[PDB]
């Protein structure tokens, strides 16, 4: 392992240009100390890729679930709130709390997902109670608020030209502009159909140096677990006109997450077991699999950066994925170079 946190994980980011890996999460049981927070660590090539704490930022009672980072600023759900955190390097590291506000509004709310869009002007997050909300940064001042699925939201994605993706419960996946209806997908559309499919993961990507470039790939998973689960589907759909254009079976383990590369050339897996796997964007093939690299649910990945300090870290290899998952820990994933 790279790193074990004191608290199970549930959030990967990686900044390219501070070098640093942000891993948060919580639910720990300890005594004293922390049992919630975000752990900012220093990535450091050493005679060997090396990871090491630099800050610990508590977050008290509050499990961070998931993270979205847009510059020096950090945001973060936290129970049913997103918070956001900014931080800047000296190596000492000064982390301020800003703003907060609660974006889910069910009996049991729960924000479960958030990102920025391209300028970090807006923030948009997703949970239980099927509203989209869209937030001022770093205000929060709220600019968007709508109904989006009949249950909880599962992922959502900001792309170019202002689209959203949403994915939630309700076996829907619908694209936005502000509050309005775009279109659906209906990829999820036989007569002894064991289970249908619900949509589980949404990330845009650009794929370099390709003239059909801009891709909306999607992570398909059976609704009901069954005796024989049927397999996971990674689709690419054309990021303008939402065609479907590869659909490629990705085993029987049930998917838990996906990151696209900042690079857009890569992608990367988590599942529900544990297992880490990294598909070539353009065409689905996998190129690197480990089955359960981690004990228990892969929660998020998040690949190095290409640009900044990562290069520098990286070295020989082609790219290099991080994992995180409810066992604490945080593992390397390296591609062999050329």
């Amino acid at each position: 392992e790279l790193y074990r946190a004191p608290f199970p994980l549930y959030a990967l980011q990686v900044d390219p240009s501070t070098g640093l890996l942000i891993a948060a999460g919580g639910g720990g049981a300890a005594k004293t100390g922390i049992k919630n927070g975000v752990h900012f660590l220093q990535l450091e090539l050493i005679n060997r890729l090396s990871a090491s704490l630099l800050h610990s930022h508590d977050t008290e009672t509050r499990a961070t679930m998931n993270l979205a980072l847009a510059g020096d600023i950090l945001a973060a759900g936290q129970d049913a709130h997103c918070q956001l955190l900014r931080f800047q390097a000296h190596l000492e590291l000064r982390v301020e709390n800003l703003q907060a506000v609660q974006t889910d509004f069910s009996s049991d709310p729960l924000q479960k997902v958030v990102c920025f869009n391209h300028d970090n002007t807006l923030l948009a997050t997703g949970g239980t109670d099927g509203y989209v909300r869209v937030w001022k940064v770093p205000s929060l001042e709220k600019v968007l608020e709508f109904k989006a699925h009949e249950g909880e939201i599962e992922d959502l994605a900001l792309g170019p030209d202002g689209k959203l993706v949403t994915v939630g419960r309700d076996l829907k996946a619908s694209v936005w502009q502000k509050d309005q209806l775009v279109t659906q997908l209906h990829w999820q559309e036989p007569t002894f159909s064991s289970t249908p499919y619900r949509y589980q993961a949404c990330r845009f990507g650009q794929v370099p140096d390709q003239p059909a470039g801009l891709r909306l790939f999607t992570v398909q998973i059976p609704h009901k677990r069954l005796r024989q689960p049927p397999p996971c589907y990674l689709t690419a759909w054309d990021g303008s006109n939402f065609l479907p254009l590869r659909t490629k079976s990705c085993g029987h383990e049930v998917v838990s997450c996906l990151d696209v590369s900042e690079s857009g050339t890569f992608l990367g897996l988590g599942t529900v077991t544990g297992s880490v796997a990294i598909y070539i964007a353009f065409s689905l093939q996998c190129l690197y699999y480990v089955r359960e690299a981690h004990g228990i649910v892969v929660t998020d990945v998040a690949f190095l950066p290409e640009k900044g300090r990562g290069p520098e870290l990286l070295g020989s290899h082609e790219t290099a994925l991080f994992s995180v998952a409810v066992d604490s820990r945080c593992q390397l994933h390296l591609l062999p170079s050329r």
